């Protein structure tokens, strides 16, 4: 009876083997755009990607990650509110049933139909184990995806999805680019939070772009026909691997932007 997206092991459940499910750093949040304050002494973001070397890709049982080579500073994320270094090691997607749901954080209530997070770990820490057990350990970079015309960029993971299709499988995934997935402009939100499936450690500065990425129909349609289920178990379709929002109790959240 491990956790899951389903009516018996599903977010509403993780509280009885996770309590921090209910910390007080919870993610993901609604971004109310009226309340969330504008704060001049935010850098811009500073993304460095250019060398960035991928290894693989794999179907972990609640989503597929792209998974990078984190053993020295090729992918970084600085500036912003961060202090320091953050190397990007993977990226993964959350997406719904229907168009209509399948992001984790909302704006203004409005729910996108997938959410991008790149994942990356403070250089201090010296490894990614180290540095989710710290309040400053990671760094989750957030891009909305809305449906209209299609990402060239995503088309390359989109293809290689059939060979990928259920839990434990993994798949050579070499010289793939992440800058082909973000928008044009990187004015963001930012705020304190967690871990948005379990072990769900409060060891993340979000960082929400407010420009989506928009992305076509078939491309989403592809992500739906992956299964959280093992090869040889009966079929589950890998859809809505989504958290509700959470309450945000003792947090601000602060706009790079007016
Ligand atoms: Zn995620």
């Amino acid at each position: 009876h491990h956790w899951g997206y389903g009516k018996h092991n599903g977010p509403e459940h993780w509280h009885k083997d996770f309590p921090i499910a209910k910390g007080e750093r919870q993610s993901p949040v609604d971004i109310d755009t009226h309340t969330a304050k504008y704060d001049p002494s935010l850098k811009p973001l500073s993304v460095s990607y250019d060398q960035a070397t991928s290894l693989r890709i794999l179907n972990n049982g609640h989503a597929f990650n792209v998974e990078f080579d984190d053993s020295q500073d090729k992918a970084v994320l600085k500036g912003g509110p961060l202090d320091g270094t953050y190397r990007l090691i993977q990226f993964h997607f959350h997406w719904g049933s229907l168009d209509g749901q399948g992001s984790e954080h909302t704006v203004d209530k409005k729910k996108y139909a997938a959410e991008l997070h790149l994942v990356h770990w403070n250089t201090k820490y010296g490894d990614f184990g180290k540095a989710v057990q710290q309040p400053d350990g990671l760094a989750v970079l957030g891009i909305f995806l809305k449906v209209g015309s299609a990402k060239p960029g995503l088309q390359k993971v989109v293809d290689v999805l059939d060979s990928i299709k259920t839990k434990g499988k993994s798949a050579d995934f070499t010289n793939f680019d992440p800058r082909g997935l973000l928008p044009e402009s990187l004015d963001y939100w930012t705020y304190p939070g967690s871990l948005t499936t379990p072990p769900l450690l409060e060891c993340v500065t979000w960082i929400v772009l407010k420009e989506p990425i928009s992305v076509s129909s078939e491309q989403v349609l592809k992500f739906r026909k992956l299964n959280f289920n093992g090869e040889g178990e009966p079929e589950e379709l890998m859809v809505d691997n989504w958290r509700p929002a959470q309450p945000l109790k003792n947090r601000q959240i602060k706009a790079s932007f007016k």
